[PDB]
């Protein structure tokens, strides 16, 4: 059975970064989210040491000081120049012996599944674990306040455009009042049309000039809200300036906005980041369980052994087997770093 722990460590620390980099604000998440890294961390860290403590007691077993000894017995048995008193002796001491073994492999059994028991503990912390009830709502949710932020956003900057326009031509009828400096003609108010229209230059030049001006008149009366017959300059710079900074008024509220998309934005991104965690965890957690899989069918036929005597090399063969499944793993993790 082929495993891949690259997978399995690879997730892990991917866990740990998207926990480090999650951005969303929910509190629940945040602290079940470090709830769960530390979990995958401390099984990370739990499965190295297990794999590094758990070939030796193996290891034991093959080496056992009963099975050379139960074979001088069996030699001695085979004497026929021999008492049935020493004979049952001998009889007594292999048969002891295999108790002894068996009793042996069964506290072997124990410290292994005990050891092996607290992985899957933390394995059983770790899948209990439930990040959020129905992540995707959340997402929809989201993603559906930053349309909203959106279609709020693109008015304003139609607004925008609206009032620069008004801004432009204001300040087309200012400077061309100073290019042809028609202030000092009629310094007290706006000339009227009848007055500019009866002197100088020529009816294209008048037209053009007339036009520039009424038409920033106009604009300025609307903004300021009184009548053209208050007819001032001072009322034309006024309503110029005041409506650039009602302009600055929107720069703020857009400004606003943005930073609003941008949280929101951030938080969708967070959220995205716990899916992904979600996704790495199921990774994980399927290496984690063929190698519960794994060991606990081992600790089965090593108890069907116990369960039978004697058959040194059968159990040696599986013994020797699943040491080397050890190394395997063990080198697997040792290649990564």
């Amino acid at each position: 059975p082929e495993i891949n722990i690259k997978a399995m460590n690879q997730a892990v620390n991917t866990i740990w970064l998207l926990a480090q980099r999650q951005t969303s604000g929910i509190e629940i998440i945040n602290d079940k989210v470090k709830r769960i890294s530390l979990y995958s961390r401390e099984f990370d860290e739990m499965m190295r040491d297990s794999l590094a403590q758990l070939a030796p007691v193996l290891k034991q077993l093959t080496s056992d000081a009963a099975f050379q000894t139960i074979a001088q017995i069996d030699e001695a048995l085979a004497d026929p120049s021999l008492s049935k008193d020493d004979r049952e002796a001998l009889t007594l001491e292999r048969n002891n012996l295999i108790q002894n073994l068996s009793k042996h492999i069964d506290n072997v059994i124990v410290s292994f599944t005990g050891r092996t028991s607290k992985l899957t503990n933390k394995i059983s912390d770790i899948s209990d674990m439930v990040i959020a009830e129905r992540l995707q709502d959340l997402v929809t949710q989201t993603e559906s306040q930053k349309t909203e932020l959106q279609s709020d956003i693109d008015p304003k900057t139609e607004k925008r455009n609206k009032l620069d326009a008004d801004r432009e031509k204001i300040i087309e009828s200012q400077d061309v009042i100073r290019q042809n400096n028609i202030a000092d003609m009629f310094k007290d108010f706006i000339p009227s049309a009848k007055d500019i229209d009866g002197l100088d230059f020529t009816q294209p030049k008048k037209e053009a000039i007339k036009q520039a001006i009424k038409q920033g008149a106009e604009i300025a009366r609307k903004i300021l809200g009184k009548v053209s017959e208050g007819l001032k300059y001072i009322d034309l710079a006024d309503a110029r300036m005041k409506l650039s900074d009602q302009i600055d008024q929107l720069i703020t509220e857009t400004d606003e906005l943005k930073a609003k998309i941008r949280e929101v934005e951030l938080r969708l991104s967070g959220l995205k980041d716990v899916m992904q965690i979600d996704t790495e965890r199921t990774t994980l957690l399927t290496e984690a369980v063929k190698i519960e899989q794994v060991w606990i069918s081992f600790a089965e036929q090593l108890h069907k052994l116990s369960n039978d005597e004697i058959n040194q090399q059968d159990l040696s063969n599986l013994i020797n087997g699943q040491l080397d499944f050890l190394n395997n793993l063990t080198l697997q993790y040792n290649k990564l770093k």
